[PDB]
């Protein structure tokens, strides 16, 4: 019992440095690409301010940072704090607490929204911790359904394609057909239409389209989130789309764990080779 | 026949597909209902404290105000985020999906890396956190060899006890994975009792709306703390992974209990009202 142990926590501790060092490059490449921006804007966000800093002087002026405390804390709730549009659209209507609850049953978790009273986070606590696991069961059966109407489109497809053919290479030519068709209907397709309906940038939209199916959900961008006038054809559409395109993310994301689990085998035996061969 | 299992299979999938519909009605109706208010009395309080602000300060007009407010919500758009560490916590979002989102890219590049880190990082963290299960199970796997020994060899024996086992899962798992963290992370970052939960919560199950967010404040922090936290992230949310994967069976369980309890009152009504 103890030996097959001894070789799995070597494993794991082995993926954990392989995880500590995946992390370490991501979080270099990424302040390499962030880091300046940040800089230009901090740099060109303290000039704006002093140039009304010193444009009212009769403002206390440590009470303008407070000012700016008070806006940035009442903003996370969703404040529109302006006397040209002093009437405002509710952040929790009937629809968008609807969305809120697709937030938390989905582990999206956009965030845009999110409880602020002491009773909604008790509340999503509780709804978070049954309607995860309850969704979990939806999203699998879309994926069975959503995998037999492939299945059917497969039988057709690796029946023409019978010419003067192995078993074990035809699946190559299957996953690209589900690659590239699935791409189409679930990224390209949608963002396409989100590009449109939101007015996103080209990438903006396939960034929405992979951070929102991946479930990672940081909300800088959520479809439906302006107040812009939304067909109502629309959203439920995203709703569908959420359903399947999280379906199909999980298979993707599930092969390509599998690529992964293939090119550690061939980099560890690789390793050994080239070690042994010191020669060379 | 094919096509008879798949009428059976999409009639369960369409079943589970409503009761999630309902599910989410239910859940709106009562976020609306606990939320709807809090954001009436701020937005009437932030009108308060916007006219407050004119007259309290007559050298600011009226149109100076709605300038200032323009670059606020330009600066919300940007916010150092993207130091040595930061980045590194970022990563740890993308790759956990957790992705609180306090921090995300706003270069193209940056955004095109994201995309790319996250569809390699998702599944390659998947592995990491299936290990840290695995280990952590056998951990718990002689702990109640232990446990399942003391208690059998006397008072009422098997297949109850199983059931005492899994509320010992649940009670020292809510304790290490929870409870104690929310103590340190209510003293560490001042939150509240319930802040801190709701945190360890949303964070652990993946869902990290990013309200709050655990070394997300301009505090002195001990060297010590996040690296803490990081260990807590990989464990804990292996633990939730089999809490979350519990709260499913139990479900299922119930799924089946119910719709035998539907088939019971269905069949008393029958052969009562054959009974003319
Ligand atoms: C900023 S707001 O909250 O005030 N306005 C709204 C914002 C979004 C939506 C909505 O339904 N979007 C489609 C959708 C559905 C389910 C899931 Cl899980 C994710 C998504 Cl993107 C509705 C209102
Ligand atoms: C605006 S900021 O970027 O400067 N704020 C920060 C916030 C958090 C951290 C950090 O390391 N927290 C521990 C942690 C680690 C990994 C994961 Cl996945 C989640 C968490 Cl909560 C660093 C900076
Ligand atoms: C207009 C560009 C659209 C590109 C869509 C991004 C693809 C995301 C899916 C991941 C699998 C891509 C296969 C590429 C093989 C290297
Ligand atoms: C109008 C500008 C559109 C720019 C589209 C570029 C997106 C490229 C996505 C790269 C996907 C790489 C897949 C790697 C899979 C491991
Ligand atoms: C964003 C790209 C990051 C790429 C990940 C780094 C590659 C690390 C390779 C690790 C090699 C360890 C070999 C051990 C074999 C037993
Ligand atoms: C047969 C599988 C259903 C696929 C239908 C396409 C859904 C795309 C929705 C895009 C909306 C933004
Ligand atoms: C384009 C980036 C490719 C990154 C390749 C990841 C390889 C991980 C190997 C894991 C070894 C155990
Ligand atoms: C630090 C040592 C670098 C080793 C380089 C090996 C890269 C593996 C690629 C595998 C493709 C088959
Ligand atoms: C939100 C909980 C409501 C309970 C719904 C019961 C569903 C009845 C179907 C039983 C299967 C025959
Ligand atoms: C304008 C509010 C949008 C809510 C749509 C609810 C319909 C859910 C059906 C899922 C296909
Ligand atoms: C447009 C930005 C693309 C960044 C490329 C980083 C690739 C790193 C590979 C390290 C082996
Ligand atoms: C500080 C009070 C927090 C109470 C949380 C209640 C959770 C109950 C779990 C039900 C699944
Ligand atoms: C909190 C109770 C959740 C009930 C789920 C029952 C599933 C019914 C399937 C027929
Ligand atoms: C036999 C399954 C019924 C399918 C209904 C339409 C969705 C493909
Ligand atoms: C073995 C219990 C570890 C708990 C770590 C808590 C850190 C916030
Ligand atoms: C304090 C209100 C509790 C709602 C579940
Ligand atoms: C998280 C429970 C889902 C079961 C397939
Ligand atoms: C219909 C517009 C296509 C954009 C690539
Ligand atoms: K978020
Ligand atoms: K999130
Ligand atoms: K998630
Ligand atoms: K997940
Ligand atoms: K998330």
């Amino acid at each position: 019992d103890s030996a097959i142990n001894v070789m799995k926590w070597k494993t794991v501790s082995t993926i954990f440095l392989v995880v500590v060092l995946y992390l370490i490059i991501g979080a270099t490449v990424f302040k390499a690409l962030e880091q300046p921006q940040e800089i230009s804007q901090r740099t060109t966000i303290v000039i704006q301010r002093e140039k009304f800093l010193r444009a009212h002087p009769c403002v206390s002026d440590q009470e303008l940072d407070e000012l700016i405390q008070q806006i940035v804390a009442a903003i996370n709730a969703g404040i529109i704090p302006l006397g040209a549009s002093s009437n405002q659209v509710s952040h929790w209507d009937l629809g968008s607490s609807f969305f809120f609850a697709g937030t938390v049953i989905t582990t999206i978790g956009f965030g845009n929204i999110s409880p602020r009273t002491e009773g909604g986070k008790i509340f999503c606590i509780i709804y978070a911790l049954l309607g995860i696991p309850l969704f979990g069961f939806l999203l699998a059966g879309v994926g069975d359904q959503l995998g037999t109407i492939f299945g059917k489109g497969i039988a057709k497809v690796e029946d023409t394609f019978i010419k003067w053919v192995s078993q074990t290479k035809i699946r190559i030519i299957s996953t690209i057909i589900f690659i590239l068709f699935g791409c189409v209907l679930f990224v390209a397709l949608p963002a396409v239409i989100f590009k449109h309906i939101e007015g996103w940038s080209a990438l903006d939209a396939i960034y929405f389209v992979v951070i929102t199916l991946t479930t990672i959900g940081f909300g800088d961008y959520v479809a439906g989130g302006s107040d812009i006038e939304y067909l109502d054809f629309y959203k439920p559409v995203v709703w569908f789309w959420i359903l399947v395109g999280l379906a199909y993310f999980a298979a993707v994301l599930s092969m390509i764990g599998d690529w992964l689990r293939v090119i550690a085998k061939k980099t560890k035996e690789a390793v050994g080779e080239f070690r042994a061969h010191a020669a060379e």
